[PDB]
């Protein structure tokens, strides 16, 4: 998350760290807890890997903080994925989750925006996540970190593009500050999109893309790119 | 490399591999023999880290059949290089050989572009190394590739980035092909731009940078930058 600060414990009841196994378990992705045995990420996180773990009611990774954890028992991508397609389409995945994680604590249940939703263009949202801090750096962030910013139409979102990169589509939901200067970034993806400002909100998107250079991989000059979660509700409601 | 085909060996008698040590060797750079003690690289391969060996006509790097080899006992960046700027200026670093590397077989020493070099705007040129072969590949090659392409104009390789990538510098030289296809990846950082298509020719630049996203590392569809070395020459001389 860039430009925006620590969260407190619990701020994100449904909020995962989703974990991969390379040499031992490192956090990948975001991760939002739908239910006892059941998340929710981008798909392009989970495709072609296997090995994964979530961390719930987590705070600070290097603590090893975290109230409960669960292997992911399995995947299911969407089924029109395309990780090098134009605007990344269809980025969703849900995991079943081999042991519960209960209601408890800091760990909740996400409410999920409603498939007939309205598509909230110009209204505060909160991203949050472990991502880096800056898209230069070489770490992604110790603490949870979360920002408010806000959601933009479609096309609102394709003007604020590179020209030859205005694939933002209705199936996404984008958020962008007019000052430029606050985003997702690497680390943060499979995340929440909370609505609101504060307090308790709906889960409006899941953290997919962003722009880059050679210097700086996540670009708050340009919008952070979200799947829609009205868009996919059905389909995540169904697998 | 992007688009190329496996090289022979001694094609490039200048070639090195430059490695590093971690849990054992590994190739984390290319870079470029000047003489019996001293090589070339860029900068961003050796700053803030120690302990490298270089591999001289080497081909196949599994084969771990070399003709010639070195330790490294130290390495000087430049001293304006700055890895957060915009075009990663001043990429470029020199390397001192424990054990003399003789041009014999199928090595050979570098015949660097002088100062008063000029643009080689058109020009067709060599790129080589062991990087990658696509973006969205997880290894580096590991038969050595080279590709032919095209140098550009500072102003045209500009024009050939996005619009928020302007960044070419006349201290770069860049390449691209206007079919997008070629061009340089993780793993050639550090190696030799050899000048024309074909024949003995002389070393213009070191592979310094390029575009990615977070899926495809590399994309050839946008320009491949290098250090200009008629730029660095006299830097490199009395380093």
């Amino acid at each position: 998350i860039v430009g925006g600060q620590d969260a407190t414990r619990g701020m994100f009841p449904y909020q995962l760290s989703l974990q991969h196994m390379g040499a031992g378990w490192y956090h990948t992705c975001g991760a939002i807890l739908l239910a006892a045995n059941k998340a929710l990420t981008a798909a392009h996180c989970t495709e072609g890997r296997e090995g994964f773990r979530v961390l719930a009611g987590a705070h600070v990774l290097p603590a090893n903080d975290q109230e409960q954890e669960s292997d992911v028992a399995s995947v299911t991508e969407h089924p029109e994925f395309d990780r090098f397609g134009p605007g990344i389409p269809n980025d969703v995945a849900t995991m079943a989750l081999a042991t519960a994680i209960n209601a408890a604590g800091n760990v909740g249940y996400a409410t999920l925006a409603a498939a007939n939703a309205p598509d909230y263009a110009g209204d505060q949202a909160r991203l949050s996540g472990w991502g880096k801090l800056h898209g230069a750096d070489d770490g992604i962030a110790d603490t949870l970190q979360y920002v408010v910013t806000t959601v933009r139409s479609t096309a609102d979102c394709n003007a604020r593009m590179p020209e030859h990169i205005q694939n933002v589509m209705d199936q996404h939901i984008c958020v962008h500050s007019d000052t430029g200067t606050t985003g997702s970034c690497q680390g943060d993806s499979g995340g929440p999109m909370t609505h609101g400002a504060s307090g308790s909100g709906n889960v409006i998107g899941v953290t997919s893309w962003g722009i880059g250079n050679p210097v700086e991989s996540c670009l708050p000059d340009f919008p952070s790119v979200y799947a829609r979660v009205s868009y996919f509700r059905a389909w995540i409601d169904a697998n």
